[PDB]
């Protein structure tokens, strides 16, 4: 498991965006072989998708050939409505890259039928064979996407019913009401995520500390679902600095001097 | 992983009994396509045989197509001798339901090549390809069946030589005598419990306290054999009141709300 | 896992050659189904290269059926200089037993393409199919031959930077100077380690007691990687007694018990 | 150390109150020998306050004979300002009561020399010997009033630097404004509460949880002031539900059943 | 904090009964300056007794000069009831010694007023200034006589309600039933045993393994209280091989180490 | 306890040595009421003593009326020899600085009755009252001076059978060689220690990240005395910053948050 120590949220983006990009055009992506791209929404992949937006528009990379999956969806939301994570994929990185409508795979948060929408997202995924490099951010509590502390490591894509703590979270897009924000999401399991080639992690901000240090220090346990990773054969975890306040100083002492040479332009 | 907290030994069974039920029924097995189910023997399963045979009887599951095999066996005692893990399975359970003799799978204590014997019965469960639920209870240090702490998570079916703690243990049934209680005993490995589809463990009892705690909250380690279940696709845990005492009051409260629409008709 | 309590070095190289002897004439192996063992080389496994090489003598085993991969080999550094592993490996075992020179694999330190040498070393191993039991030593820290702890667990062969504890932990091998000791080693990695069918660790000294006790009494974590052995199918640890510092009194009293029938001859 | 486990704020205000009442009047204080109680502010103590209130309302308790000192007080601050501690004791509490002002003693946020008024508030303490219960709250992090972690167990009254997290914490009595709280406030020392006859912690809130945990269960450390408790010869800590989350069941049960016979009329 | 680990019960009896001795014969008792000891009831002191009785029987002492305090007394009990404290003490260690009715003091379980006897027992210990060495033993849970575990350190001699646990614990003395057993106990407080000059707790058998871990390698805490020895300026913990099975290797081999001078003879 | 986190030897020495000045020019001490300093020997306060003497001599302090003791001497070592304490201390701070032959105290490693010369060094203190300041340093395993872990907190100066740890930890200064290093110490007790006004310990190295870690962070025990000093009442840490390694990230954070105003000159 490797993890990158950095300062602030904007080398955070730029690492994880160069990363991205290396690992697209070192895969070389054509439309009979496409490179597939797991990602997140939310705050934490801002400044990543800032600097992907970058680096396309300077000529470094074309999303030409990448499928795109992303991990969640509200349930019962018009794609158009400005907060469905439809509208914030397009707004904040699909309307600046030149990735084909065909490329994107979104979950239908108004599907007729959830279970079968559930079940086809997962056949897409096998259809392509597997996810090159999955990125996600991770939850105070160790969670990934919208799936609960002590889930299976098999779970697949699924329906979750949120919690008043995410709801209220999130309840400031809603105007700033508990009430206006969905009930239920749709998410990819931690079965679908494991099963990525590479997974990298975001870990931005104090409120994550904890769940920085199960993942590094800590032991594997399901409780930190996080803390799984390191069963992983190729996972990152990418951080700034308030998130490191829970590990011991040799332990950030011994990154910074394994990735001294892989953290620099930033 | 799902705890599911209950309050009685009574509950627990009607709980574990109801689940067995709901899998065969959704299954559908046949002759040609059978349900196989994996069984422990002791006081532990007691409310749950009681309450799968009460279901039969109101005519609510059928064991024509339902093919057993159990965890493990006394070395060199006679099936007729009345502790015998034959004569409480038959006693306890086959007595009453409608199971074909040729469906039901036993661990020869007298068989005459004991190696042989093992080898068979792994060949056995291989031959219907795999254990669809595997239900069994978990030792005070957190061990399976006769597996010891610190035993592979890749053993396989093999004799045992029992330990005087139980001995002890089950000397009860033996007059009350320990040099009556057999020194071996044959037993399925934790690997074998591990390839099942879906392990539901019954944790009654204050005195296995410490193991809940181990496989819930705890770390994965190979000495609380117990949690790596937490390393399973479908491991469930069903638990009574006295069982939860080393449990963190979040803990609890975390799965009573998580299957709190699940634990009613109990 | 299985944990061997012995007392000094001598009876833990005496265990472990007859362990290898057994291994080996069990398997009857033949030119082309030979015997695949791993090697390490340095301090520990100087006892069980001279328990081997006797029991060669004795006329108890022969290796000329045997192929055997070494762990590494220091980079830039000539065949023939004395403090070579190659040197080591034959001034310490193999010039004293009967294996033929086509089946002695060691990583090249002298490749003209390192990563060709990896690769090839890698494609060599999956030749034969499979390691069948795979002999290593632990770090102070916990790490297998040259990974460094956070390893990957399916890491592979590949060049690696040594840590300057590394460089004068090896210095004296150099007259006693820290710049004369290599800068680069070639190692297999985690997961070549893990595919072995059997993998034997030996701890010898109280500066391996902390490692000793995060393999056999810690929880699974990828910092001490060692502890991973605990999700090994087959993994044996020998240690003297300076190594059981750290273990509680009850621990090794458990493994001494439980292998009592297995230490005598030593 | 007592443990009190209660449901409700509400629970808790009663109880605490019935206890000072029941020390009192058990006490009879006279105007030579006056019955010393230590007193903080804030949301926390509010049940009590109105407890008591009506209690001496309903005559079942007269601070006539009864001398109070408060934990702490803001520096430069106009005692007629609202915010002021003084401003809360007033309207929460001794507006309601037959308490003399000569009995009453806070910190004068606006002394002149501010040194001299924290030597002059231990001296006023000595004068009367001891305080016989101090009553007050626990931070999150486990101090007490406004002393620091890893503060002296010796420490005396003294001026104190408020940090960001108590000031933003603080902020909301202030407007919402941030630069409206003090940067300064005056706080009696964790020696000085020692030194109280009894002391009694009101725990309310999960926020406190880890707090309580820390006080209950953990071990004596300086990091958590609040668990230096544990060497108190009379300590209570009296908390809601949403505080317990963080104890093991069993040591809830146990506290329980210990004071089962002393929390009804609640 | 001393530790002196020996073999059996019989040594450990040996070892603290040489240890009475050797402190009584230093100090020189007189009739105006006489040698005041703690005692305890028991098992557990059995064999220290026996060994006493030898030594006073072989010259080697005498109690003339002795005062003795016990512990603990069952309340509503007849003094001529064997199992009383009254008559273990004289049928195990007063029948064969030359100690003065007037030296031996013991609670009256039988006090017309309870809180009396309680308060003048202490003032009977003051009254001779102190306890020069107070031998006791140590209750599964760490807790000393029968205080409760979170008793306060400071606790006096007072009327305690007996727990179930100790009832059946109990019970087989009063032929084997429960209801027989008293309901209530005459105890020494935390404090008075702390006052004690020298303390000495006897620990036999490995049911009592946790309490030793927690006061030998454990962190000082109220829920332990036998840790709290830790503070005592002279405490000594004298032990079977049984009951160090949770400690550390190097923590038993230091011991003994340092003990080494001072554990032969037995 | 207060921890001031720097980064130098050098610092650490100055910082120390400023401390000390200024706690005796506000003193203010006489021939009637001279100012008490405890110190140590080793090279832990050489910067301290290098630093002490520069401000004496840039006219800072003076030392005619300060008397100073020292924690412990070699037993059966000639004064005069250049290994003693009595030579380092003379050679290191004494010879350049005006204090009178008669406020020197130290150790006679050579009293023709080391009790003696014990109990009479306990007395002298006691003359003067009580060391206002003791400096020192830490152990490895963080016992204080010479005294052994689990030490009593009332241990008084004695005499010490010198550990192999410490004799080849100190055979360099005796050419190389371990049985030229004495056998014997006398030394302080951690009572001794204790009972000063103000203690400062100096942490100095990697070596020392453990001790640091166990009485910064961890809870109050005997094993690691320097924890103890939890308990004091005024005790400061002075450490570099290879001692830190074991702190976390945040410790670290707030004490250099909370001693940032009082760590500039150095």
């Amino acid at each position: 498991m490797r993890l990158i120590p950095l300062t602030t949220a904007e080398q955070v983006g730029k690492w994880a965006a160069r990363h991205i990009v290396n690992r697209i055009n070192a895969f070389k992506p054509t439309a009979d072989r496409p490179f597939v791209l797991g990602l997140p929404t939310g705050g934490t992949p801002m400044t990543t998708y800032k600097a992907l937006v970058e680096m396309h528009k300077a000529g470094q990379v074309s999303f030409k050939h990448v499928v795109t999956f992303n991990m969640d969806e509200y349930v019962g939301l018009p794609k158009e409505h400005p907060e469905s994570y439809y509208s914030f994929m397009h707004r904040n990185f699909f309307d600046h890259v030149d990735i084909p409508a065909e490329n994107i795979n979104l979950l239908n948060g108004n599907a007729p039928d959830i279970d079968a929408e559930c079940r086809q997202y997962e056949e897409k995924i096998r259809s392509y064979g597997k996810i090159h490099l999955f990125m996600g951010g991770v939850g105070n509590d160790g969670h990934i996407a919208f799936n609960e502390p002590a889930s299976s490591l098999a779970s697949r894509t699924r329906i979750k019913t949120l919690t008043h703590d995410t709801r209220v979270a999130n309840s400031r897009f809603f105007d700033n009401d508990v009430n206006q924000v969905p009930k239920y999401a749709l998410t990819v399991g931690v079965g679908t995520l494991l099963d990525a080639e590479e997974v990298m992690i975001l870990v931005l901000g104090s409120q994550k500390a904890l769940a920085l240090q199960a993942a590094v220090e800590g032991c594997v346990n399901h409780m930190w679902t996080i803390s799984c990773l390191q069963l992983h054969p190729k996972a990152i975890m990418v951080c700034d600095e308030p998130s490191t306040m829970e590990l011991k100083v040799k332990t950030l002492r011994y990154f910074n001097e394994l990735e001294a040479e892989n953290i620099k332009g930033l």
